[PDB]
């Protein structure tokens, strides 16, 4: 297998979680799991054996969510973030970093998954 298979999605909207999930089984990856508040997103990136995973700015409650990819930094695991037409105030800390947003193709998130290596 790749390098690259396993990766958890965080989102809160219906639409972006399931087309996320639907883009890593066409990628022959696999989506190990879907979360929606951040104590959730801290107990599955504490099991391990993830290769990357993606982040909404907020939550369920908009309430502010980095206390996860803070902690992919210190994995060294690779990490996107998820934005829309109101999320999109990521912060600055993070947009050196690939960002998923409005409706994506096949080549959209192909896109953020290699700046996973750029």
């Amino acid at each position: 297998m790749s390098a690259l298979t396993q990766i958890l999605i965080v989102e809160d909207e219906p639409l972006i979680a399931m087309m996320l999930e639907d883009f890593l089984e066409v990628l022959d990856k696999t989506p190990v799991g879907t979360v929606d508040t951040v104590a959730g997103a801290l107990a599955r990136v504490e099991d391990g054996g993830i290769d990357a995973a993606i982040l909404d700015v907020n939550l369920r409650g908009g309430e502010k969510s980095t206390p996860v990819a803070e902690a992919l930094a210190a994995r060294d695991i690779p990490f996107v973030f998820a934005t829309g037409g109101s999320d999109d105030s990521v912060d600055s800390r993070f947009r050196d970093r690939p960002v998923l947003q409005k409706p994506f193709t096949m080549d959209g998130v192909a896109k953020a998954l290699a700046a996973l290596l750029v």
